């Protein structure tokens, strides 16, 4: 149980050890008193097709800010979030050795997103797993044409759930309720999520 707090996965950037980084980077800083992620990734993260993945956003034209913010946020989380230990998963892949599934994302989070997200467009209904990397950046591949975020994302939830393999299931329960990870935090009272994180080890064990 306590062994599920306070790590970071074995992926492809994240530090070892959660520990503070106060240079976090714009969207990330909530997480600099103690993250998984470097000052430089946070800054890298925030760029179009930067160089973390070479992944670009603006792969039906371009992605809105609105919306565009929401994926920025998604990636600090991926990336910086000390507080994902219950919710770690091995996996075979070349480029990580675990991932996260079901994650207990605040239904509000998922919501924003989907609403923020309507105005832009996309090729896929998930961004994990099926793109034309040839060019060395991601392109959409043979059958998916580009279509409104709301055909491939037809409720909330699948756009939470179907983006990167079921990393997220949306939680039923509300934001500041501490029983669901908040994408979206201030840091005034400390990051919300530690309580969520030792919540769900107890109760998943
Ligand atoms: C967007 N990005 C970074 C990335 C990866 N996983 C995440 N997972 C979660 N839960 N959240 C994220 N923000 C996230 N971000 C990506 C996306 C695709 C690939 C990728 O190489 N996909 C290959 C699959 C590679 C493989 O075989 O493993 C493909 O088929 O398109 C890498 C990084
Ligand atoms: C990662 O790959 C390994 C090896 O293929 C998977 O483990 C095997 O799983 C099968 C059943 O699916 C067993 O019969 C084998 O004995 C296992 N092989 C080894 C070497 O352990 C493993 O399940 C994969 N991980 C995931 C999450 O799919
Ligand atoms: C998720 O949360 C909502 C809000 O807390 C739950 O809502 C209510 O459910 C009861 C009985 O089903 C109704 O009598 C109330 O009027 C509902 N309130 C509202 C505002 O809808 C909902 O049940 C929860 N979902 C699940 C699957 O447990
Ligand atoms: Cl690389
Ligand atoms: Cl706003
Ligand atoms: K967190």
């Amino acid at each position: 149980r306590t062994d599920l707090l306070n790590v970071c996965m074995d992926a492809k950037h994240h530090k070892t050890k959660p520990g503070p980084e106060d240079k976090l980077h714009d969207q990330c800083s909530p997480w600099k008193k103690n993250a998984c992620c470097t000052a430089s990734t946070s800054q890298e993260l925030h760029k179009d097709t930067s160089r973390l993945y070479n992944f670009n956003w603006d792969h039906c034209g371009k992605m809105e800010p609105a919306c565009k913010r929401h994926f920025i946020q998604d990636t600090c989380l991926y990336e910086c979030s000390p507080n994902l230990g219950p919710w770690i998963q091995q996996v075979n892949q070349s480029w990580r050795k675990e991932r996260f599934l079901d994650v207990p994302l605040c239904k509000e989070d998922c919501q924003r997103w989907w609403e923020d997200c309507h105005t832009s467009h996309t090729c896929k209904s998930n961004w994990h797993r099926g793109w034309d990397w040839t060019s060395g950046v991601n392109k959409c591949p043979a059958g998916a044409l580009c279509r409104t975020f709301e055909s491939y994302f037809p409720t909330p939830a699948a756009l939470c759930e179907g983006l990167w393999s079921h990393s997220y299931k949306v939680s039923n329960y509300s934001r500041g309720s501490g029983r669901c990870i908040q994408m979206w935090f201030d840091s005034a009272q400390g990051n919300p999520n530690e309580e969520v994180a030792r919540f769900y080890a107890a109760a998943m064990h």
